[PDB]
């Protein structure tokens, strides 16, 4: 017979669509090795829906792009994800580098529809202020946005973690620096102040920081 | 001075989340070469929302997984997309091959939540009838579903076009045949009977058929 005898157990983690396909692959491989008893149940949803789930205790922690509206939550920025622009190789000549927005054709910049935070982050970080350059047809996923660019229709902003995870492979695209600073978005973990699992979230924040 | 002088112009195409990231990359590369004056504006959305947009004339044509409810629309099946199962390399020993569902642990099969048609197609084509094998935590995107499998939590069904497009790369997964037939989903194009662009859609159907 036999005697009866923070990074263990189950965690419910939410993440936005322009982060989840990319960073979470790396996170799972790391925690498999470093925290083998941590089971990560995963939710992908919009920033607004993730925040509602977090408030309602349906998720333990979020990985978000910041800044977004998170009043009352606790957050920790863990790294920076640069922005690039992309154009098709076949349109590379019709668009001059360095990019100057005023020299682009009207309606040549495609963007995700409002409610994708990639759009608010990229437009502000990359200082696109001339709305006449934005195509009126809004994209509804990062993959189909990039495919329209690959079809030669214009240009857009993409996060570095997508490039590093092969999103552009076999689509004959060229990667270009956007105007302004070296522009980027913050990545952060977000959780409830009343949670009893802050020790877990801070350990997870350290792991995520090393992936950026 | 100078005298004034079907696959040309603009097309609005909708596609479901478990097809769009994969097949549409191939489609754009092909049409760039073969139909260089065809501009493809792209929409990614749920089957139900795509059908509403199609009915309302907000999209010209859909690429769907079939069968789904498309009363009153015109459709053309263009190919078959096999299903596979996946498990993590680290759980490969705890799950025996050939897979028999009755030998899997209870709650070991993760599935996308209802409203993702991948679930209805895979469960029926791969003949999973024991609901006790399904984990109660529903996935909300194919990427995060696969990441939970990569974390060692269980198994799931994935479409071949995702495997062929690198979805499993660097996640240390093993690909296994599901039970039943060589199980698969149909892929098809769907449009309005009253459309004036049937010649375009049938040419597009031929191109898509060659990609499957």
């Amino acid at each position: 017979g036999a005697m009866e005898l923070s990074m263990q157990g189950q965690l419910k983690l939410g993440c936005i669509p322009t982060i989840a396909p990319f960073l979470l692959c790396d996170l799972v491989q790391e925690i498999n090795q470093r925290f083998p008893q941590l089971n990560l149940l995963l939710r992908e949803d919009t920033t607004t829906n993730l925040l509602t789930a977090l408030r309602h205790g349906e998720l333990d922690v979020l990985i978000l792009a910041l800044p977004v509206e998170i009043d009352g939550m606790e957050s920790r920025v863990v790294g920076q994800d640069p922005f690039k622009m992309v154009i098709s190789r076949h349109q590379a000549g019709a668009i001059k580098v360095p990019i100057k927005y005023d020299d682009l054709p009207d309606e040549s910049v495609f963007l995700l529809e409002k409610g994708h935070c990639l759009t608010e982050h990229a437009v502000s970080a990359c200082k696109l202020t001339d709305k006449e350059k934005i195509n009126p047809f809004s994209a509804t996923s990062l993959h189909t946005l990039v495919q329209m660019v690959a079809n030669g229709l214009g240009t857009t902003f993409i996060p570095q973690m997508a490039i590093d995870h092969g999103l552009l492979d076999n689509q004959n695209l060229v990667v270009i620096e956007p105007p302004g600073q070296q522009a980027y978005r913050d990545i952060g973990l977000v959780w409830r102040p009343s949670s009893s699992r802050s020790k877990t979230f801070n350990q997870l924040a350290e792991v995520v920081s090393e992936l950026l």
